[PDB]
């Protein structure tokens, strides 16, 4: 049981997407990226995803609105929000009310993404495979 797992990255800033994807690929999992949370929500109806990292501030909707929609339809996905010092307030609220599994402070160190992703992917496994006959 290794990386037949999928990570989704959602961020309107395209250089965040590649800089996260480069780090995360070393882990060997499938990575799908979207600059639009609408497109990301659509893709989730057809594509198995174990972990999503969204940005906090995005045109169509905040990452906390996007991640709450994820929470409600795909309860087993690990939900991670990227947060600046600028987004302190919104991150705390998003936490207080269950919208995100974790947050990733930006600027991060490579070590930080690897950490959030490996741990998160392990917890998505637990939730998915819970109570089900393993073989």
């Amino acid at each position: 049981n290794y990386k037949n797992y999928t990570v989704m990255l959602v961020d309107d800033e395209q250089p965040i997407l590649n800089s996260l994807k480069r780090l995360i690929k070393r882990l060997g999992c499938n990575i799908i990226t979207f600059t639009s949370p609408l497109d990301a929500l659509e893709a989730l109806k057809g594509t198995s995803v174990q972990l999503v990292i969204s940005d906090m501030r995005m045109p169509e909707m905040g990452g906390e609105v996007f991640l709450e929609q994820v929470a409600k339809s795909y309860p087993d996905i690990e939900r991670v929000v990227i947060s600046g010092y600028a987004d302190a307030q919104a991150t705390i609220d998003a936490v207080n009310r269950g919208k995100i599994s974790r947050f990733l402070l930006k600027p991060w160190e490579d070590e930080d993404v690897f950490k959030v992703v490996e741990k998160g992917l392990q917890l998505a496994f637990l939730r998915e495979e819970n109570l089900r006959l393993q073989e």
